[PDB]
């Protein structure tokens, strides 16, 4: 499985697979 959270960064155990938008806000698609 991915497991996957939008943040503002990633942790060091993820990488960014692309972005979310919520509250107006850009986040990534931080998956490990
Ligand atoms: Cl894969």
């Amino acid at each position: 499985a991915f497991t996957c959270h939008c943040r503002r960064s990633c942790y060091s155990t993820e990488y960014s697979y692309g972005t979310c938008t919520v509250m107006g806000i850009n986040w990534r698609f931080c998956c490990l």
